[PDB]
């Protein structure tokens, strides 16, 4: 606090505010696309020779 | 105590003496204005669109 001497009046003190701060969520979104030469040839758990 | 030979008379010791300190206080003077400038504009804790 400031020193005064006590005949004079005072002085006046200065403030301060605040900020904002704002946010936007980014967007994702893959996909795969399905053949039948994504399916016709074997899995591995399917036994050799036949199916 | 100062040795004397006992027909003699005697030895005179000196004293010591005081010291003194005063004060006085500091005078402290802050001070505020407060407008319509600072009361009318959003305090932070307050919901948007109507206040």
């Amino acid at each position: 606090a400031p020193f005064v001497a006590p005949n004079v009046q005072g002085r006046v003190i200065k403030e301060s505010g605040y900020n904002t701060k704002t946010f936007k969520p980014a967007y994702v979104k893959p996909k795969h696309v399905i053949d039948p030469n994504m399916i016709i040839p074997r899995q591995p758990g399917e036994a050799l020779g036949t199916g």
